[PDB]
This record gives C-alpha cells, sequence and structure tokens, in this order.
C-alpha cells in the first residue's frame, strides 16, 4: 500500500501488474517452459487456460520459439523485432533476460527514415540553447503529443523546465522547477537504464502478472520490460494534470541522466514499436549531440576566461600601484562568470558592484573564509548555512565564490549570487488550479513548485565545475601580478 | 602537357580525361536530359548501340532508371547497389552533380550483403578499443582480414605534413614498413585535397590501360572528376606503385576536426576491387573509426594533464615545508621529466647544471640560456630545430635537437630545461635496410627507400616537434613555479 509516507521507497520495478497495451510472457533462462503469463494473454495471443507449466514450444510453436532464441543471441538491451509472424498474424515482440528469466512482450503489429529525418532537423544546431529549443517542436510535431517538455537536472537532483511545446490551449511550465523527491530514487535508476519509458494510459486498469509471487517466493523483477505498470502515486499526479498518456526519452551525458525528452497526451497514446525505435535512435544522437555543444561552450568559457586573465597580466605589467588597478579594473572580473554581484576587499577597504552583501557585513564573511579556506577558492550557494546573520541580506548574495589574493593577508575578490528565486524565469499562469485525488494536493504541478521553493530557500544557483576551474586560474592570475610585481619593485 | 619530378607538385589530377577499367561514367546535364560525354567502354559495358552524345538520358538508360536516379539526386555522391538497367541486368551506379554536371557511375553488380550488417561487424570489433594504440593497433589486422587485401597500414601525418606509419598486417612475405616515414611532397596538396574531400580513393589496376572521356574537352572545358570514384590516377603515382609491386589499393581517409589525420592505405599486389556495398561498410567504418579516435584522443589529454596538475599539486604543497626552493628544485628536477614526452631535462639556476638522461655538455647551456634570455617575453620557449636558432647546436644534436625552456625568474635567466634527441635517434622501424626497389623512366625518386631518405634529410638536426598539448602542460609547470617562488616570498 504505497502513500506519501513510503512512495521514497516504492518497489516500482516488481509492481506484478503490466499496462493493458500488451501482453508478457516470463520463461526460465533457457527459454523452455512458461512460469508466469500476464492475465490478458489468452485475449491477445488467442491462447485457452493457464499458461503456467506450458513449454515455450506449445505456447509460441516452434517457429517463433526458433526465431526468438536466436535473437537472444544479439542480447546489450531488450532485442525490439517488429512485425513477427505468430497463426499468421503480426506481433511487435520485445525479448530480454535478466535475474535469470526470459521476458517476452507482445504488442499488436501497425525506423532509420523517421530517425533520419529528425536527426536531419537537430544535427546544425550550433548551441546547446538552440539544439534544446527546436527538439520540443521538432518531437511534438513528429510524435503527436500534445505537449513535450525538456527538462535539465539541477545538482541537488531537481528538474528545471529549459523547454517547451504544447497546444495553444494548455497552461506553460517553462521556467518551473519541480524537487528531487517529485522523481524517486527508483525510477532515476530505471530512467538511467532505460532509453523509453511508456505510459500508454494513467486511467488504464493494470493487468496482474500470474503470478505476482512464484513458488519460490521471487517476485518478477519487470526493470527493463516496457510494459511495466505504473506507481498509483504517479498516475493520481497525472490524473491531476489532465494528462493521461507519456512517452520518455532520457538523455545521458558523461554515462549520468541529465534529463528527460518527457512527452505529455491529454487523451491514452502510444506509439507503434518502430516509431519508437526511431524516437529510441533520435535520442542517442541528441544525447551525442548536446555533449558535443556542452563540451565545446564550456571550452569556449575557460579560453574567453583565459584571454580576458592574460590582457589583465599584461596590463598590470605597467602599473607601480596593483591595488589601484584592482580598485578600478574588478568590475571587469564579473565577465569571467555568472555572477549576480562583485566585489574587493583589499586592507580592511570594500569595493562592490551589482547586487553584494552591503560594507558593513563583509568583515564576516572574510573572517569565515580566512578561518574555512586552505588558501585556495572556497565558494558556498547557501550563505546562511555557513553565516546565519547572511541571512538578512539573501535576497541580494545567497551564494558567493572567495577567491584570496594572499596567503598572509584576509585580501579576497569575491563573486555573489542572488537567491535563485529572485532569477526566476517561470511562464506560467499562478491562476491555474488543479484538482486533487485521495493523496491531496502534494500531486500537483502547483505544490510540486512551492516544495522546490521552500528546498532553495536563502540558495543561490550552485558554483559550476567551470566556474571554480575559471575561479583558480584567476586566483593564479593575481599570484602572477603579485609575485611579478614584487620581482620589478 | 607531360607531368614528371619537376612538375607533379601542381599535376591537375581531379581532371585526367581518364576513368579506370573496373566501370564506365556517363555525364550528363545538371538536369539529366543530354548525355555530354561518356567513357569509350560505355558500349561494352552496359551494351549500347552507337555513339551516346547527343541522346536523351532516357534514351540510353530507359525512362524507368533516369526517373529512379533523378528521384536519388533529389533525396557526398548518392552510392546505389543493384540498379536494375533496361536489359534487365543489375549495376551499381554512383551519382552525383557538380560544375554544372550530372556524373553517373556503372559497375556490373555482384552478391553482396547489406553495408550497414558489415559495417556492424567491423564497427563492434574496434567499439571496445580503449587506448589510441589498441585502436589504431587492431584496426589493421581488422580491416586486412574483413576486406582480403595484401597490406593495410594507418598514416598519421606529422605537422611538417610527412606521413608516419604507426600501425600494419601484411602478407608474411612482404616487406615491413612499420615506423617508417615519408616527406609531405610524397602527396601533392591537391591529392590531398581530394583525400579531404572523398572518404574513398580506389585504384583498381596501377597498370591498367586508362578509358578515355569522350570528349576530353567539350566550349575548350574538361570533365572535374573530383567526385568520381572511376577518376584515373596519376601516372608518377602509377610508376611508384609499379615500383613497390602494388597493382591496387583502396585508401579510408581519416577526418578529425575537419583535418586529414591519416589513411587506412589498403595494398593489394594483384589487380583488385571492392564491390560498391562492401565500399558503403568502408565508409561507415572509417566514419565511426574517426569519431571513437577522436574520442579516444580526449581522454588521453585529459588524463595526461590531469595527471601533470596532480603532479605539480603534490609539489607546491612538498615546497610550502622548505625553507631553501633551490636545494628542493636540485633534489626534484629530473621527476619534472614525468609531466611530457622528453629524452632529457635540467636545471639551469645561479650558472649551475644539473642535467638528467640527453642533455647537452654542461659546457652548452650558458649560450643556450643566453639565447632564450633573448627570445623569450618571461613565457615558454619551445623548438623542435635548436641548430636553426644556434648554430652551434649542431655538434649535439645526436643527445638534443629539441629544447622547452621555462623560465623560473623575470630577473635571473634560470630555467628548467627539456631535451629531446634528433628524432632519427628515436626511429624503431620494423623495414628491412637490405630490400631495393626497381624504377621506371622516373628513376628511384619514386621508391620507398628514397621517400625515407628524402624524409630523413628533411628531419636532419631536428627532434619531434613540442606539441600544443606538452606546451599547455609546460604554462602550468610555469605558473605552479611562479606560486612556489612567491608564497615562499610570503611566509620568508
Ligand atoms: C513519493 C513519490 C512521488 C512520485 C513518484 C514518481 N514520479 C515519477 C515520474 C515523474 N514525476 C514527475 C513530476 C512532475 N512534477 C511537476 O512539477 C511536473 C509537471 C509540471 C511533473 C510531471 C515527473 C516530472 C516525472 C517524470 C516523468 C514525466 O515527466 O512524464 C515516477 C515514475 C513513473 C513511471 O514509472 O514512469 C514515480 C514513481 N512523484 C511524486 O510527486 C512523488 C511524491
Ligand atoms: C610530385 C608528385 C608525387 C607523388 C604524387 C602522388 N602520390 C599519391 C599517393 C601516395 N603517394 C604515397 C607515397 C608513399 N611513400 C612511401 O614511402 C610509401 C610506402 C612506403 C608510399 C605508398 C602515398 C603513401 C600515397 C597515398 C596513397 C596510398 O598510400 O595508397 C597521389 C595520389 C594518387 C591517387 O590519385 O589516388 C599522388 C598524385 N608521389 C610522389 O612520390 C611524388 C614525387
Ligand atoms: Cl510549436
Ligand atoms: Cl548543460
Amino acid at each position: 500500500h504505497v502513500d506519501l509516507t513510503n512512495c521514497d521507497r516504492e518497489p516500482i520495478h516488481i509492481p506484478g501488474y503490466i499496462q493493458p497495451h500488451g501482453c508478457l510472457i516470463a520463461c526460465d533462462n533457457a527459454m523452455r517452459m512458461v512460469l508466469r503469463h500476464s492475465e490478458n494473454c489468452g485475449e491477445l495471443l488467442g491462447l485457452e487456460g493457464d499458461l503456467n507449466g506450458r513449454t515455450a514450444e506449445d505456447v509460441l510453436g516452434k517457429k517463433l520459439v526458433h526465431d526468438l532464441r536466436n535473437a537472444l543471441t544479439v542480447t546489450t538491451r531488450p532485442a525490439m523485432l517488429p512485425a513477427m509472424e505468430t497463426d499468421g498474424r503480426s506481433f511487435d515482440i520485445s525479448l530480454h533476460r535478466y535475474k535469470s528469466t526470459t521476458i517476452i512482450e507482445f504488442e499488436p503489429s501497425g525506423p532509420l527514415g523517421t530517425a533520419r529525418k529528425m536527426v536531419d532537423r537537430i544535427r546544425e544546431a550550433d548551441s546547446v540553447e538552440s539544439l534544446i529549443s527546436r527538439t520540443t517542436r521538432l518531437v511534438k510535431a513528429t510524435l503527436g503529443y500534445d505537449r513535450v517538455m525538456i527538462y535539465r537536472f539541477q545538482e541537488d537532483g531537481a528538474g528545471k523546465v529549459v523547454s517547451e511545446a504544447k497546444q495553444p490551449e494548455l497552461e506553460s511550465f517553462l521556467g518551473q522547477y519541480f524537487p528531487a523527491s517529485d522523481i524517486p530514487q527508483q525510477a532515476r535508476a530505471l530512467y538511467l537504464k532505460n532509453t523509453l519509458r511508456i505510459i500508454s494510459d494513467a486511467s488504464g486498469t493494470r493487468i496482474p502478472v500470474l503470478p505476482a509471487v512464484d513458488v519460490s517466493g521471487e517476485p518478477l523483477d519487470l526493470s527493463y520490460a516496457h510494459l511495466r505498470s505504473v506507481s498509483p502515486i504517479h498516475c493520481e499526479y497525472l490524473r491531476n494534470m489532465g494528462v493521461a498518456a507519456s512517452m520518455s526519452i532520457s538523455v545521458i551525458v558523461d554515462g549520468a541522466l541529465w534529463g528527460l525528452i518527457a512527452c505529455h497526451h491529454y487523451s491514452p497514446r502510444v506509439l507503434s514499436m518502430p516509431v519508437r525505435i526511431a524516437a529510441e535512435m533520435f535520442g542517442e544522437f541528441f544525447s551525442m549531440h548536446l555533449q558535443v555543444l556542452k563540451q565545446k561552450r564550456r571550452l569556449d568559457t575557460i579560453n574567453h576566461a583565459h584571454a580576458a586573465l592574460d590582457r589583465f597580466l599584461r596590463l598590470a605589467a605597467h602599473h607601480a600601484n596593483i591595488e589601484e588597478l584592482l580598485v578600478d579594473s574588478f568590475q571587469d572580473f564579473a565577465d569571467l562568470m555568472p555572477c549576480d554581484g562583485v566585489g574587493l576587499w583589499v586592507g580592511n577597504n570594500w569595493h562592490g558592484h551589482g547586487a553584494t552583501p552591503p560594507h558593513d557585513a563583509i568583515p564576516r564573511l572574510a573572517r569565515f573564509v580566512a578561518s574555512a579556506s586552505e588558501g585556495r577558492v572556497w565558494a558556498t550557494h547557501a550563505l546562511s548555512q555557513a553565516i546565519p546573520e547572511a541571512e538578512i541580506y539573501a535576497g541580494t548574495a545567497a551564494g558567493m565564490l572567495a577567491i584570496p589574493l594572499s596567503q598572509v593577508k584576509s585580501d579576497y575578490l569575491l563573486f555573489f549570487r542572488k537567491e535563485i528565486v529572485q532569477n526566476l524565469n517561470w511562464a506560467g499562469n499562478p491562476e491555474k488550479s488543479y484538482e486533487t485525488g485521495p493523496m491531496g494536493d502534494r500531486l500537483t504541478p502547483r505544490k510540486s513548485f512551492a516544495i522546490w521553493k521552500e528546498t532553495v530557500r536563502l540558495q543561490a544557483q550552485p558554483w559550476s565545475e567551470a566556474d571554480r576551474e575559471i575561479a583558480e586560474a584567476a586566483r593564479i592570475a593575481l599570484v602572477e601580478v603579485a609575485f611579478h610585481h614584487s620581482e620589478h619593485h
């Protein structure tokens, strides 16, 4: 009995049910004997009686067993076998082996070409922004879903809606965030393991797997089964939205879950196997192209930083007073990385530009970095957790990155970021409200957004590994300025 | 016009006026309405009665085939295997438009597997390669075993455009070229341009009777065969191949950062051509090989850069506990040899030398330090040609032909110096010095023995160039050492 108290640990990989848009047979490892079957196998495949204890050869016939045993060699990911002949009827068959069990999934029948056409419309994108923008538009028109979104996962596991294409009558979620808890760890693991997650009907009656628990007390692990049933938590969430069906394409960068291409329909919908194969091929190209553009943007940003710091080094060689040059120059360092403010703290004198803590606050911050830092870059996105008094000015500066200008003096170049809620660009309608089921308003985008805001209260956008690399290049450039100055003075 | 060794550097190999005899070529107007030119062998190969120039493409090829070819041109040349011609027979057709001309190329169809299946099997056998070395090593063995050529080599182009043979799979009776180099002049610029433009270059027969394109000149214009796979071969290269005993070849161009990284060169000692479907597979393999090489290269660069940073960070922590930085460096300098490929390293501080490995003699260092001082703007200075900067350095070029200097001060001419031997000293050539080659009318220039001798002369007194990676690591070392000096001054 899953509810909001235990849905974080719901065993969604072993639900004991499938979705009604196909049927499922579980065989032993050698595909000799039928061990389990979905209750709808008789109806869909035209079979009579309890299929359990019948041979694979009996239930499937000599030909299909021969063909499926061969395909099981290909087994990586599940083998997708569209348009397989049974009675001379056509079934789209998915076949995999996991936990010493052969799972065979059947759909009544109805790729390179569709895939090639989609990939040709994104392969010329030359920015991450351009790729993610055009992808929702392209997937929506090609796969025919009412809404297509892209989420980018944040360092804390929250999702941000970074792209959206939708029917003009729908509310917008663009620029919205949801908390990490909206997608539990087992769901994330399954998104990482499977390219596609299909939900044909959020109000479809689940079909039991017979048996749910076998004679040995083992549940059936449906981790790689596309027909695997959906948490009633998530089904209630979609029903509250008015969503009736979904398909997600997992975006994998550096072997990790970067985000999802989330396709939502406001009526039941399932794509044929051939179209899903195309969507999966599109997903792999999207992921690779995203990873290529992301590397290029990083390289350009690091190179920009180096060229700016080299200009500063050449400039500084012609200056007898380094403190004066920095007082005149420090605001230009704001261009090195995303920040809302920058400041110079040298000889107990403060110079601020943009959104910073007030001069009164800087001694305490300088003191804390001196204590906290081992002479290297020190950075936090949650100043109030380090310095409670920092809560007062969290609206202006919730995040700080500190570059030491000396190992002897408590002098710093300080970068600041606003509370992340202050930089929101949400396209949504705060008047749009949602109906709820027995679990209450927790399972609504409105409440999800409110919960996210509570989790980032008094916090800024985290300092990226790139921001930290740029900060280290700046620390080291400034050491060099100081050294060359002492060499000649 | 006759090509020879004085003008082969500018031979117009894109407009030879001939094709190779393993197919035939029809050139049409941009709309594929009219036949403008044809190879002499079109008559024999396609079974066409009478001169073709002036006829409609539909009259020559039939309405159905021209319809399909028009469609293919609507949807790199188009590779169309097993096309049915008007007389029932199957032809592998290559189709492209260039310089307002449609070029149709024909080969008799055989029996072939789907290219994608062939390509996938090859790709599956290199995709698990986790180093550049493992990829380059296994690729010549795999390609030879798949395509059935007598020799498969990989060349890597050097900074000066020279090729190095970095992988080889061969018949056991053949001479080895592994670890050999050839000078840049062995592949002229227009040949390089065509290796960049075309993934595959096919030579069916290095001694084969050229088939004329009729007419060779139309308006005075020759037929541009830049993208035609049947384009004939320079007499110079055919003579080179005949001298080697090579009768046929196929090269797969390796493209990295939109530049020609190298070739997978397939050589046969008897006339040989692959079917179009196996050539499509070879092209798909080449594309995958290029991408996987780039991924392995990126990981190897990142690992060497991170290894350098980790080592320089250990040194910074170490130095913080040392009152005497000069002494620490005297004790430590040899460890810096581990940052980048080098044959020697030394410390020049306070007119005192300490050397490790292959370095100039102690007496040579003051002249080198003085040179860097006058030539450097207080940043890293590096050369692979010391004697070109300092004539005196020729004396010790065997030991040290290349130097990368890291300045330790802006007010004292103190350096950490890295050295590389003359490149011929680090040669790992698997070849037979007693293997000799017959020659044609152009003489022994067109032989591997003389190619290698010419290369050796182009790099005499020179080392392996310092890579962009080596220079990035040197700059991290310079900066780390500035930081050691500064923190020393802060606390002392
Ligand atoms: C305690 C467990 C909860 C839970 C579980 C599951 N969520 C799953 C998928 C899922 N949930 C959401 C959340 C959203 N928040 C929004 O603000 C919003 C829209 C504006 C959505 C849709 C998302 C985004 C997803 C990802 C799929 C998609 O986008 O379509 C999930 C997996 C379902 C499956 O098996 O396919 C589980 C389990 N959701 C909760 O809210 C909680 C409390
Ligand atoms: C002045 C022009 C010259 C010239 C022209 C061409 N060379 C072409 C191809 C070619 N040439 C070589 C050279 C080699 N040097 C070796 O030492 C060696 C073997 C040990 C070889 C084979 C190479 C490597 C190649 C690349 C193709 C291959 O390796 O199979 C060329 C293009 C031919 C074409 O149309 O396909 C031209 C033109 N070669 C000279 O030596 C000079 C003087
Ligand atoms: Cl749209
Ligand atoms: Cl990103």
